Formats: C-alpha cells, sequence, structure tokens
C-alpha cells in the first residue's frame, strides 16, 4: 500500500465528566463534538479537567474513564492504542492490556483520583455515564449482580465507569454487561487489585 497517505487514528478525548462533588450526582458536558473531532486529530486539549469520571470520546465511540492512584483508566475495547490528548499534545497510554480490557494514561492535570478499596465490602455502586447510581451486589472476584435490572441500553456507553463501595472507594472499573434477552442483570469488572497489579 502507499504509506504517504495512511492516516492516523485520532486521540482519546475528555468530552465531559460525572459531577460527583457534592449531594447530586449529575452528568456535564465541557466539548461539544465539533471541538472534539478538532482536539482528536491535533491531540491538543487545553480545557480544564475536574473530578474522578470523565465522559471521553474518540471519533466513532463514546465511554468514561477513572482516575484511581493518579491513572486515567479505561476499557480498551473503546480506546484501542490510543493517545489521549492534552494540553502539550497527544499523550502516549502507559498501561495496555487486551487481555484484561484494559488501559490507562497519566492522570490530566486538575483531574481528582480515587482511593483503592481496602474495605473488602460487597455493597458496590456502579455509576453511569448518565449519572445514576446503581447497586451492585459484589458476586465474585469480578462481577457483581444489579439489586434492579436494567436493559443494556441503559448501561451502554458506561465502560470504564467505576464501582465504589459504600465509603466511596474504587473497588472496580465497569468493563461489560452480563445480559439475558437485552437485560443486565449483572455486571463484570476490573477489580482495583487487578489494576495494582498491573501498576507492578
Ligand atoms: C452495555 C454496557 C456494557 C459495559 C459495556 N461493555 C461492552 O459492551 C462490552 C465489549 C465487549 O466485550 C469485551 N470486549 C473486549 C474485551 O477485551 C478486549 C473484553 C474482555 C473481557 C470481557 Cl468480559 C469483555 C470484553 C462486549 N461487551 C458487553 O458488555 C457484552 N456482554 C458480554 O460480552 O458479556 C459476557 C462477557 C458475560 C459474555 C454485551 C454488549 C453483549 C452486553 C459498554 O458500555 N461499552 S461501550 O459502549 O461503552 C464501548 C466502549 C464504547
Ligand atoms: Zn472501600
Amino acid at each position: 500500500s502507499h504509506m504517504a497517505s495512511m492516516k492516523k487514528k485520532g486521540s482519546v478525548v475528555i468530552v465531559g465528566r460525572i459531577n460527583l462533588s457534592g449531594d447530586t450526582a449529575y452528568a456535564q458536558q465541557t466539548r461539544g463534538e465539533e471541538g472534539c473531532q478538532e482536539t482528536s486529530q491535533t491531540g491538543r486539549d487545553k480545557n480544564q479537567v475536574e473530578g474522578e469520571v470523565q465522559i471521553v470520546s474518540t471519533a466513532t465511540q463514546t465511554f468514561l474513564a477513572t482516575s484511581i492512584n493518579g491513572v486515567l483508566w479505561t476499557v480498551y475495547h473503546g480506546a484501542g492504542t490510543r493517545t489521549i490528548a492534552s494540553p502539550k499534545g497527544p499523550v502516549t497510554q502507559m498501561y495496555t492490556n487486551v487481555d484484561k480490557d484494559l488501559v490507562g494514561w497519566q492522570a490530566p492535570q486538575g483531574s481528582r483520583s480515587l482511593t483503592p478499596c481496602t474495605c473488602g465490602s460487597s455493597d458496590l455502586y456502579l455509576v453511569t455515564r448518565h449519572a445514576d447510581v446503581i447497586p451492585v451486589r459484589r458476586r465474585g472476584d469480578s462481577r457483581g449482580s444489579l439489586l434492579s435490572p436494567r436493559p443494556i441500553s441503559y448501561l451502554k456507553g458506561s465502560s470504564g465507569g467505576p464501582l465504589l463501595c459504600p465509603a466511596g472507594h474504587a473497588v472496580g472499573i465497569f468493563k461489560a454487561a452480563v445480559s439475558t434477552r437485552g437485560v443486565a442483570k449483572a455486571v463484570d469488572f476490573i477489580p482495583v487489585e487487578s489494576l495494582e497489579t498491573t501498576m507492578r
């Protein structure tokens, strides 16, 4: 083929956040589609970053990313091997594991990090891209049941979002829905211990 006209994939772009700083959880958009597209190609993102849970986008997908221990984590099936846009240009992943469906970049300046859970608690809460907080009972190392099942439509675009313990520690990163006839009864996640193993 003709290398001179081979395209490059864009960067992952932060387009908003799930605000969890107050009494009420709600989604905020910080960048529109025109801006997202331009920032994805340049990889230069001068927007102020805040909070632990970012809403991110490529040209073709939108999902979430969560800061834990100074690393912005998300799913490989969303991000691939892409760089993330940042103030001084594209930033290369510092973690990539296709087997775990996991990628990570250094956490953006301005972001806040969740602390990894050491509670050993099995009463969890999944935070969606729509800022719904979904009670989840932990059922194994990497699976939890929804207390109230939801159609998979409800969860689509929330991979890379956090499962939190009652104290607000990060317990895992949302990976896949366990679905029966389109209804999500459970969720698979990357447990925080796996992140911490990946970090070492
Ligand atoms: C509905 C919301 C769920 C959380 C969600 N994730 C998904 O859709 C994922 C992607 C795909 O699975 C996997 N791909 C690649 C992997 O590695 C590279 C995986 C390594 C390990 C495992 Cl576990 C799965 C992997 C299929 N899938 C399912 O969840 C599927 N379920 C699934 O596969 O369930 C079982 C695993 C139990 C079979 C299905 C779509 C059918 C519900 C999402 O929101 N995505 S997204 O929209 O944001 C998209 C990033 C833009
Ligand atoms: Zn905890």
